[PDB]
């Protein structure tokens, strides 16, 4: 036991309302739009192959000439209703929006910088009018938040000097400052989501993430704190120098998941994984053929995956600069929203259903003992494998869509043969189990 001053306080998960509603929503968008979108991974006539947001430093643009992107901030067609009818449409039941990522351009008009929305030809809030059309319709909306920022010189990357101290603690009132902006001018912000808190000066400071984290809930009550913020006393990010999680839920996962055999200790923690369409994209980026880009079934591979596992899924967007969105998004939000319509009780307030993972894809469990099976792999012996826990029995199978009953067959002591369809779907298919426990 390292004694710590800055390290967890929740033990396990929070119980609360709020809690609960983040980790019942389970699917999320997540919105990467920023001064990147304008040239859209392209500097002077190189297409950087690097993800699109970065472009700063791939092509070296010193932060005056790059926030000159500002004077051309002008996306005409951005209309926040019609977002929200989107993610509405895709049936995701959150969005979490980069408030501000490393350039420093934030998308709400802070009085604590020049380089906002407000000095640009659109000078509208941008974040003011999501925030207002999300929730209208009934979509909770999270704010992502970078700490490190590239556009005030008083951040420092290590402190090597009594000056970085003094300009790094300048730097810290001026993070606060907006993130009580944030916290005050949009009150029905659910989540802060932090990055760019990774470098040597924000693990010195391990005080500063605690307070940030204290300052945020009392601000904004049961808001939830991504573990990415955090740093202890010894600056072990994430999860403390005794190895418990900081923040209220752990927020690492992003382009990768957990194993859904070897790493089921993610089931005692809240958890939220992010994931982007390409490879490595999150901002927009005009030349998608650099890169793989994943099929909607592998999206939703990935979503029924992290909730089978107890996490969320957070499936990333780069807005056009003109304020639409590319056609490739449009195509793979209408997908998602199809397939969620469908089977969405199987992925709605759901969680780990704790049965031994079998090949034809997930179980989840739902609020009453539902259990779902999500089948992305259709076996040709046409006997989907059910083995129980002890002391568990299959009474029945259903497939969700139509209600027909399906045949059970035992096969061993603790194994079924679930039948498949007596039609193949044709698509990753739902069939939910009445089981029963001695
Ligand atoms: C490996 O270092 C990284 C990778 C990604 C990021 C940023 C991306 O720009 C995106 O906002 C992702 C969620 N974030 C962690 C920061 C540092």
């Amino acid at each position: 036991e390292i004694p710590l001053k800055y390290g967890a306080t929740n033990e396990g998960k929070r119980q609360d309302p709020a809690m609960q509603k983040f980790r019942d929503n389970r699917l999320g968008a997540f919105i990467h739009w920023g001064l990147y979108a304008i040239p859209g991974g392209e500097w002077n006539g190189k297409v950087y192959g690097g993800a699109a947001e970065w472009l700063k430093s791939w092509a070296k643009v010193p932060a005056d000439e790059w926030l000159k992107l500002m004077d051309q901030w002008n996306p005409t067609k951005f209309d926040a209703k019609k977002w929200a009818k989107m993610a509405k449409e895709m049936g995701t039941k959150y969005v979490k929006i980069t408030t501000k990522h490393h350039e420093g351009f934030c998308l709400w008009p802070s009085k604590y910088t020049k380089y906002t929305v407000a000095n640009t030809p659109y000078k509208r809030d941008i974040l003011g009018e999501l925030v207002k059309a999300y929730n209208d319709e009934g979509i909770d909306v999270h704010f992502y938040f970078s700490v490190m920022d590239w556009s005030n010189p008083d951040y420092r990357y290590d402190i090597k000097s009594k000056e970085d101290s003094i300009a790094f603690s300048r730097f810290l009132e001026f993070t606060d400052n907006q993130l009580k902006e944030l916290a005050t001018r949009y009150p029905t912000v659910k989540d802060f989501w932090f990055d760019g808190t990774w470098d040597a000066s924000v693990k010195k400071n391990g005080w500063w993430t605690a307070h940030a984290e204290q300052m945020l809930k009392e601000l904004v009550p049961g808001v939830a704190i991504n573990s990415r913020l955090r740093a202890d006393d010894k600056g072990k990010r994430h999860f403390d120098s005794n190895g418990r999680l900081m923040g209220d839920y752990e927020s690492g996962y992003e382009r990768r998941l957990p194993d859904p055999v070897k790493d089921l200790k993610v089931t005692q923690w809240d958890w939220e994984a992010c994931m982007t369409i390409p490879e490595n994209q999150w901002g927009y980026h005009k030349d998608w053929s650099l890169s793989y880009v994943k099929t909607p079934i592998e999206v939703i591979d990935r979503i029924v995956h992290a909730v089978s596992m107890g996490g969320n899924m957070v499936v990333n967007f780069g807005p056009q600069a003109d304020g639409d969105f590319r056609p490739e998004e449009k195509a793979m939000a209408t997908a998602i929203g199809k397939w969620m319509n469908r089977y969405g009780k199987a992925v709605y307030a759901c969680d780990y259903a704790g049965f031994e993972k079998q090949d034809w894809g997930y179980y989840t469990r739902g609020k009453n003992d539902e259990v779902y099976m999500v089948v992305f792999n259709q076996p040709y012996s046409e006997r989907l494998i059910v083995k129980t826990p002890k002391g568990i029995t299959v009474e029945k199978a259903t497939l969700l869509t139509t209600g027909e009953d399906i045949t059970v067959v035992e096969t061993t002591r603790n194994e079924y043969n679930v039948s498949v369809p007596k039609k193949n779907p044709g698509e990753p298919y739902v069939i939910q189990l009445k089981v029963r426990a001695a």
